[PDB]
């Protein structure tokens, strides 16, 4: 609603974001070549996706500022700051393509399929990363909360990190893994690979741009925001498989990947001895009828209705932490969130 | 010298090191798998090299503060602050050996080509970057120079990324690009891609380190070192073909990889017509006997005395720029990193 609002207003700002990462062409005409590549970087990568985490940024910071300290100078770096969410995420998503091997992202194909590009994207992706650093400070540097803010993106790059390597730990090419996929470990995995960059993030950020700093604060924030963010990562796997690839602008991986995925935790729970013996022998592989015996015991199991009910569940549990952990936030900060993302089909 | 000195003391620190970035596996042991793999990833990819950057950090401190001001926490600061350097290191060239399609890296094979690796090591290459700045967070962030810290080595992977994007767009796979092979664009990549990181960044860390924060003395310390990197770059091009395997640890692939190497640029400056044809239907190709043409054509041209000689010319100017820019800073500062790479076989 308040996100739809926004929308056209976030992407219209991203014209002057890459005039200004790429304005040191006239002081410095030697890496005139490199600045034209960020620039194709730049908007190839950052666009085209929901925005969902720079809108956050935006929407909170206007809910949490009195409207009197928000001047034009304060939106900018709000909006600013936002994009620096996006940034993170175009590093991350590149560099992930090449690892799990896909071939489509934003209904385009991948940044490293690209002819001429391949294994560059590599380099391509850290400039993302390097580029949000320029902005903070180029925007917020003489801000009471500069230093916090650097070290949010930083500590959030590090965890998000380490979730990325238990996701390609738990899933071995070339190696059946079924005995790892349990409930326990799909939680650490989403917790760290999502949930801290993707919820916490954005809302810190805007919460330490309102100079609201507390431990406290942002301890109760986090309590909502990583459950948003674990509940919001079990979509993900559900839309790898069952979602429309012209909707959600990806082709899915998971099941070619070996990928501990909430679908195949859930398939495990509730499989026969056979069943799993189909698993067994037809997950993790690339070969397209083992892809499709997997769907098919998927849809045998009913995953989909199930899939239905605990997001049902799982929505009903993040309002109810909502009501216990919002205050003294207004509880619409954490509200706008989850109804962006309550039900999504991409 | 002194850096033959400092250097079994600075690799006995590296144990602590690791035992620091490994702690959080106590209090959060849902992530054990991914700090066990972390600490596989550091003694791995982060020793066995020269440790020329962390090893100068150390020597640089120690001549630039009073030695009554050099307690016990303080040296630690500043060979953990090498060791950042040195994870700096480790993580540009995990990712440099992918996109070079390396062999060998520092006497062993490169990361990503261990079987049950692959390009997993992208992340790798990721998590040592995020160390740097988990160091400093746990040991200087009470310090005053915390920021700066922060900020040279953001801004120093900014600038080494960009020179990468150079290196890389000047040596298209598959396209013959000898025309942009020029004394002057190998100048601006090899500024960026080596001179800032591995020249600037560690004598300025050690700089503000010892309180030494005025633009006026990073600037002249800058003038005499990224002239040193520019010639540590040439080194590292002619030690990639005529360089002993055995002692280099790594195994060239510049003329493969079509690279706008110091060797392609002065081959074209002297080349006859004829040769320079020899040079277009050879370089930048896979073929071993094309390789080893393009080679024939460099020796029959006395590139090696050529480089001998440039090496010298070059030595006394970064001799003479130590001359005229060293104060007030010690000579013995710039000249103990000169007096280590010149000549260098490794
Ligand atoms: C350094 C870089 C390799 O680190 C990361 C890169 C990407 C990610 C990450 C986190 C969360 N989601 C994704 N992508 C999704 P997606 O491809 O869009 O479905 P996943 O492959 O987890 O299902 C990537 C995490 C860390
Ligand atoms: C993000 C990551 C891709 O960025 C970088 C990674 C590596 C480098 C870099 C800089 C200087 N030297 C190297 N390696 C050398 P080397 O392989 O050791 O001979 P080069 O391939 O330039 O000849 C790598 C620069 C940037
Ligand atoms: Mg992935
Ligand atoms: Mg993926
Ligand atoms: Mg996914
Ligand atoms: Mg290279
Ligand atoms: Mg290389
Ligand atoms: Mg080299």
């Amino acid at each position: 609603d308040v996100y739809a609002q926004e929308k056209q207003d976030f992407v219209q700002h991203f014209s002057q974001i890459v005039r200004v990462l790429t304005e040191d062409e006239m002081g410095h005409p030697e890496i005139g070549d490199a600045i034209a590549r960020l620039k194709e970087v730049l908007e190839y990568n950052a666009i085209g996706g929901k925005y969902n985490r720079g809108l956050t940024v935006v929407v909170a910071f206007r809910e949490l500022v009195e409207p009197r300290k928000q001047d034009a100078d304060s939106l900018q770096r709000a909006w600013t700051v936002g994009w620096c969410v996006e940034l993170l995420q175009a590093f991350f998503l590149v560099a992930d393509d090449i690892m799990d091997s896909s071939l489509t992202r934003r209904g385009q194909i991948c940044w490293y399929q690209k002819p001429g590009v391949g294994l560059d994207a590599i380099n391509d992706a850290n400039l993302l990363e390097a580029c949000i650093y320029r902005l903070l400070k180029l925007y917020c540097r003489e801000q009471p909360y500069y230093l916090n803010l650097i070290e949010l993106f930083l500590q959030s790059s590090y965890q998000t990190e380490i979730g990325q390597t238990l996701d390609l730990l738990t899933a071995p090419q070339g190696n059946v893994d079924l005995v790892r996929f349990t409930e326990k470990r799909y939680k650490s995995i989403v917790k760290y690979k999502t949930a801290f960059y993707s919820f916490y993030l954005p809302i810190a950020a805007a919460m330490y741009m309102a100079g609201i700093d507390g431990e406290k604060e942002h301890a109760n924030a986090k309590k909502i925001l990583l459950e948003m963010g674990e509940f919001f990562q079990i979509q993900d796997d559900y839309l790898d498989l069952f979602g429309d690839p012209s909707v959600t602008g990806k082709i899915g991986t998971d099941i070619q990947d070996n990928k501990c995925s909430w679908l195949v935790v859930q398939c495990l729970q509730r499989a026969t001895p056979e069943q799993y013996q189909i698993l067994k022998e037809n997950y993790g592989q690339k070969e397209a009828e083992k892809v499709a015996r997997v769907k098919a015991l998927y849809e045998e199991l009913d995953l989909p209705a199930v899939f239905l009910q605990y997001e049902e569940d799982s929505y009903s549990h993040i309002m109810a932490l909502i009501e216990q952990y919002a205050a003294p936030l207004p509880p619409a900060v954490f509200l706008g969130l989850a109804r962006k993302i309550y039900k999504r089909r991409k």
